[PDB]
């Protein structure tokens, strides 16, 4: 509806992009010499996710609403 604004700020994030966000970040440990673009992780990265449960996926939303609440803080009140 409306993330990149003039002066505005932008929309709040998700667990799903911290996923990929946090996976990415444990690639580089063992794989100096490997090609990893979003498409070529997120695709794997979503089997997982898709797979994971309530309790690994916690770590992601409990990180997501954490930002996602204080966006309302902001413009708002």
């Amino acid at each position: 509806m409306g993330k990149g604004d003039p002066n505005k700020p932008r929309g709040k994030m998700s667990s799903y992009a911290f996923f990929v966000q946090t996976s990415r970040e444990e690639h580089k440990k063992k794989h100096p010499d490997s090609s990893v673009n979003f498409a070529e992780f997120s695709k794997k990265c979503s089997e997982r996710w898709k797979t994971m449960s309530a309790k690994e996926k916690s770590k992601f939303e409990d990180m997501a609403k954490s930002d996602k609440a204080r966006y309302d803080r902001e413009m708002k009140n």
